[PDB]
């Protein structure tokens, strides 16, 4: 997150980090035993990793737990980004507690001008390179459909919205990737994707979850 804040420890208890051996990605908490990803996050061999404040440094509240299986969007193409979602089971069942827990799925699609919080462990900087070792959050509101498309003429899909300020400064950026976009108590986002961080007329874009419940409530009760 570039422009955003300390979110304080445990205070985004949904946030997860997927974990291989090092910190690649963010995750959403959807229930007990499912995590809702991006679909460019892929890999085999995943941990999930709950109650996260600092990714370098045991706290006491983290719950670690191996991916039991991956389910990627059947529809989702690498070239494009359409579809960026993904699936993830936990092997075992995560210990829901204050710092450890689910964010509702939304029910219909989010209008321009929410606001939102977009929380991960990726580049603070636009230009250049550091990661935070402790979660950074951002608020950002939810970009008009047609400002968006301006913004990247013949690549945004209906299954993407872009969130953030068109001026810059304030945007997510890498390895906050498959990380949540939460407004009004609803998961309406994932980190996708964008032409930098933080750029003037290019803001961050995002999977729009709310065209993908009926396939996640479906998916997750088959699996
Ligand atoms: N700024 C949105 C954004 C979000 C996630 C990853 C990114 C990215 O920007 C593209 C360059 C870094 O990769
Ligand atoms: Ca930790």
């Amino acid at each position: 997150i570039v422009g955003g804040y300390t979110c304080g420890a445990n205070t985004v208890p949904y946030q997860v980090s997927l974990n291989s051996g090092y910190h690649f990605c963010g995750g959403s908490l959807i229930n007990s035993q499912w995590v809702v990803s991006a679909a460019h996050c892929y890999k085999s061999g995943i941990q999930v990793r709950l109650g996260e404040d600092n990714i370098n440094v045991v706290e006491g509240n983290e719950q670690f737990i191996s991916a039991s299986k991956s389910i990627v969007h059947p529809s989702y193409n690498s070239n494009t980004l359409n579809n960026d979602i993904m699936l993830i089971k936990l092997k075992s069942a995560a210990s829901l507690n204050s710092r450890v827990a689910s964010i509702s799925l939304p029910t219909s699609c989010a209008s321009a001008g929410t606001q939102c919080l977009i929380s991960g462990w990726g580049n603070t900087k636009s230009s250049g390179t550091s990661y935070p070792d402790v979660l950074k959050c951002l608020k950002a509101p939810i970009l008009s459909d047609s400002s968006c498309k301006s913004a990247y003429p013949g690549q945004i899909t209906s299954n993407m919205f872009c969130a953030g300020y068109l001026e810059g400064g304030k945007d997510s950026c890498q390895g906050d990737s498959g990380g949540p976009v939460v407004c009004s108590g609803k998961l309406q986002g994932i980190v996708s994707w964008g032409s930098g961080c933080a750029q003037k007329n290019k803001p961050g874009v995002y999977t729009k979850v709310c065209n993908y419940v009926s396939w996640i409530k479906q998916t997750i009760a088959s699996n």
